[PDB]
C-alpha cells in the first residue's frame, strides 16, 4: 500500500481459508412431443401438477409422458422439458446445471413415421457429438424395440459403434400401464434409469455405481436372459435388466460405451465430471495474481483440505490420506523458464475406487 | 553515454531475459460459394450464429455450409470465410493467422458444371504453390468422388503426382445428413479434418499426430478398406478413413504428399512450422546490434531456456537435456572474417520424435 | 437521464488508483470490476479474447456471475522485455524514489566510506521493499543484488569523479494461465 | 493381447510409452501367475518382458 | 497527502477533537534532519 499522510490505516491479509463446495448432479432434460404447451422453451418442472398444468397429461399416446412420470416415481428431483412438436387431433447449450439429456419419444416416429435408421443415427451421433462437447452432460440410448440376442450384438458393432466414452445404452425395454387406456404398453427405459441415478446419487454418494437397483413401477419385460447370454453381452457396453426369481426386476452391469479401457466404468465419468466442475466453478480468484511460493502454498493447502474431505467420506481406496492422494506444487515443477511466462501447473493425483462385480469364494478342506 | 554536467544519472542496463511465446495454430480458412453474404470479403466467425446471420444456412445445396458446420462440430475456434460467388434462386495473402486454408466446394463445380479436370488440376496446384509460397499453412485435398482401388493409385501418380511436401490428401468421402431436406447424402472431408486437427492441438500439444481420432457426424462411407488395400495404400502419401468393428469410423495414416523421407510425417512439418514462426516473432530486437560476446551470450541463454521449456514437456526425444538439443554461438563458428560483414549464425539442432505406427510383440517361450 | 456510450478513460485510471491505494503498486490490476457501468454493445468470446491476447489489446469482459471485469492487463510493446504494466509501474517508482533521494551524494571525498554508505542506504531500502513480498526470492540473497567496490571503480574511472554503484532486482509477474492435471495414479 | 491394446498406435514413442507398456504387461502377467497358471517359485523365474 | 512530502505542516479540524497540530516536519531536504524532535534534543546535548 501507499503511505504519505499520517493516522491510522486498516488493512486485510488475504492469507485465510477459502472452501470449495461441490455441485449438484441430479437434473435431467427430456426433449419430445407434447399434445399442448410452450414451444421451443426449456421449461423447468419439479412436480407432476406443475407438468399437467403445463403440458397436459396421457391424451396422445407420446412417450414423454411415461418417461417423466417414471423419472418422478424413482425419486426425482428436477427436470427439463423441451417441446419440439405435438397435435391435438432444443436449445440446451444455455443451461449449465443439467447433467444428462435424453430423448425418450424417438423411436415413436421410427414405429409410424417410417423415418429410417439412418435419421435416428444422425440424431443420436448428434447427441453424442452435443455431450462430448459440452464436457459435463451424460447420454443415455436405447436400441430399436423387437430384437433378441445375436442381433443386437450386430447392430452395436456393424451399425452403431457410436464409443465416445460419453454415453449408456440400456438394452431391454420396459412394459409399464397407461391409465389413459388403462392398458399394458412398452416404453424404452429413458426416464427410469435417470431417476435411479438420482435417487443413487441423493441416497449415497456420486461415487456408488447404480448396479443393483429396482426399476419401481414397471410389471414385465417380453424378453428373458440367461447367463450365457449376459457373459455374451457383458464384454461390450450393452447393460441389462435381469428378473430374478425372489427379488424382482433389477438393474445390471452399470458399464459404458467405450473402448479404451480407462474410462470402463461409469462412477469413475461421474465422480471426474463432478471433481472436475468444482475445481473450474471455485478457482476463479488465482488469475492475476503475483505469482509467488505464497500462492502455491495457499493452492496447495486449499486443494489438500479438499481432497481430505472428499477422502473422509470413503470415496478414494487407501488406508491413510498419504495412500489416497498427492498434490504437488513447488520449485520442481515450476521452473523459471515457467514461471517467466506466468504458468501454475498443480499436479494432482487421485486414486479412485471401482465396483465389486465378481465375488469368488473357495469352501477349501484343511487339516 | 555521455557525461558533462554534475548530477545524477539513473540508466537501465538491457542484460535481462526476453522470453519468446508461442503462436495459435487453430485458424482455418475456407473457400466457396454460399448463396447471399459479403463478396470476396475474408469474414471472421467464431460460431454458427454468426455464419446464419451473415451467410445463411442450408438453402442452396453447396458444400460450403456442411464443411463449416463439420468444422465446428469438431471443437473449431475461429474460421475465416471466403465466399467467390453464389445465387438465389480470395485475397489469403494479407491475413497472417491463418494455418490452414481449405476449398470444400469444388468438386461441386465438376459434378453440374462440366468445368474438367484440368481447371480443378490448375486450381489445387495454384492452392499449394500458394501454400507453398506463404511457408506457414498446409494444404487439405481431396480426390474426385467416384473412384475405388487401382484408379485413385493411378490418379496420384500419372495426373496428379502434387508432391511438394506442403499437403495432406484424404481419399474417402463421408456420408452425413442435411436438415434442410432431412435426408443423407456424400460430401468431401474438408472441414472435418481441420476441425480433428484444432481438437488434436487444443487437447494436446501439436507435436501430437492426428491419426487416431474419430470423425464426429459421420454415419457411413459407401466404401470398405480391407489390410491388403490398405498396405497398397499406405506406401504412398494417401491416407484413409476406417470403420472398425466396436469402435466405428476413424482416422487412419498420418501422412503427407512428400517423395522425400525427411517430411514424410505431418507432426514434424507442423512442429517446424510452429518453430520458425516463433523464432521470427520474438527475435526481431537483435538487428543492428554492437556485435560482442555479450550479444552472443544473451542469444544462447534465450534460447537454451526456450528448447528447455519445450522440452520438459515431452516434445523432444531424450532423457537428459544435452540429448535433446545443442545450440552453438562462440568464437569456433563467427571467425573474424565472417564478424566483419556483420552476421550472427547461432546454430541450432533438435531431435524430434515420430508417431509409433506398427507395433510387434514376440509371445516366445522359454525354460 | 439516459444511457449513452462512453470511452473507458476515468474509469481504468480510478481502478489504478484503487489497486495502488489498496495493495503495493506491483499488483497488476487484471481483475477489477468496472463500478458505475451498465453495458457494454459487444460480445467477446474465447476464441476472439486469443486472437487480441497477443498483440498489445486488453478487454473489458462480461462473466455470467461476476459482472464486468478488467481483463488483460497489457501494454503496447514489441520488446518482450516490458511486456506486463506492472513491471514499468514498479521502475518508474523505483527510479523516481532513487532520483528524489540520492542528491546528497555529489560534490564528496569519493573515498571507500562512500561507498559502504552508498551500499547499505541502497541495501537497507531493497531489503525494506523486500519484505512487502515484492520481490521473488526465499532469501534476501537471492531477491537483489548491489555491488559498489574496487572491482567495478577501477582507478581510472575513479580519476574522472564517477561512481557505479550497479544495482540488480528480480521483480515479480501475474499469473496469467493456471493449469492443472488431474491424473488418475495408483 | 490383441483385443486390449489397440490404444498404443500413433502415440509419441518415447520412453514413457514403454514404461506404461512395460507396467501393464506387467501386471497382465503377474496376475496371470498367482492362479498358478506358470511354472516358477518366484516372478522372476516364471516370465520376462 | 500532497503537501506531506514537502516540509509544511499542517493545523486539521477532526470532527469529535477539535483544532489539532499536524505533522511535525521541517523545512530541510537532507533526510538527516528530517525531524523537528531530533534538531531539538541535538541542539540541547551539545548545548550541555
Amino acid at each position: 500500500p501507499s503511505y504519505l499522510s499520517p493516522g491510522v490505516y486498516v488493512e486485510e491479509v488475504a492469507s485465510g481459508s477459502r472452501p470449495i463446495e461441490g455441485v449438484g448432479t441430479s437434473v435431467a432434460a427430456f426433449v419430445g412431443l407434447a399434445p399442448t404447451g410452450p414451444l421451443n422453451e426449456p421449461t423447468l418442472v419439479t412436480n407432476w401438477t406443475q407438468y399437467v398444468a403445463a403440458f397436459g397429461d396421457f391424451t396422445g399416446g407420446y412417450y414423454l409422458a411415461h418417461s417423466v412420470y417414471g423419472f418422478f416415481n424413482n425419486g426425482g428431483s428436477a427436470a427439463y422439458v423441451v417441446r419440439v412438436g405435438g397435435s391435438a387431433e432444443g436449445g440446451l447449450e444455455a443451461i449449465d446445471e443439467i447433467s444428462m439429456v435424453a430423448v425418450p419419444d424417438l423411436m415413436a416416429a421410427y414405429q409410424r413415421g417410417a423415418i429410417d435408421l439412418e435419421a435416428v443415427k444422425a440424431v443420436q451421433l448428434g447427441l453424442i457429438a452435443h455431450c462430448e462437447l459440452m464436457g459435463d452432460r451424460v447420454a443415455i440410448i436405447d436400441p430399436p424395440p423387437n430384437q433378441n440376442a445375436r442381433q443386437i450384438r450386430v447392430w452395436r458393432q456393424e451399425t452403431a459403434g457410436y464409443d465416445s466414452k460419453y454415453a449408456a445404452l440400456y438394452y431391454p425395454w420396459i412394459k409399464s400401464f397407461d391409465p389413459a387406456t388403462g392398458q399394458s404398453r412398452l416404453v424404452p427405459p429413458s426416464g427410469h434409469v435417470a431417476g435411479i441415478w438420482a435417487r443413487n446419487d441423493s441416497e449415497r454418494g456420486v461415487h456408488k455405481a447404480p448396479a443393483n437397483e429396482v426399476v419401481r413401477g414397471a410389471v414385465d419385460l417380453e424378453l428373458q436372459i440367461t447367463r450365457g447370454e449376459q457373459d455374451l453381452l457383458n464384454p461390450i457396453g450393452v447393460n441389462c435388466i435381469r428378473s430374478f426369481p425372489g427379488r424382482g426386476i433389477r438393474v445390471w452391469g452399470a458399464r459404458t460405451l467405450s473402448s479404451d479401457p480407462a474410462w470402463r466404468y461409469l462412477n469413475i465419468r461421474r465422480y471426474f465430471n463432478y471433481l472436475e466442475e468444482s475445481i473450474l466453478i471455485g478457482t476463479q480468484w488465482v488469475v492475476f495474481e503475483p505469482n509467488d511460493h505464497n500462492l502455491w502454498a495457499r493452492i496447495r493447502r486449499n486443494v489438500s483440505a479438499f481432497l481430505v474431505n472428499e477422502w473422509r467420506n470413503g470415496a478414494l481406496f487407501g488406508q491413510s490420506p498419504d495412500q489416497a492422494y498427492y498434490v504437488k506444487c513447488d520449485e520442481e515443477t515450476n521452473p523459471p523458464e515457467s514461471v517467466d511466462l506466468g504458468r501454475v501447473v498443480c499436479e494432482i493425483g487421485i486414486a479412485p475406487v471401482k465396483p465389486a462385480e465378481f465375488v469368488i469364494f473357495r469352501l477349501a478342506q484343511f487339516s
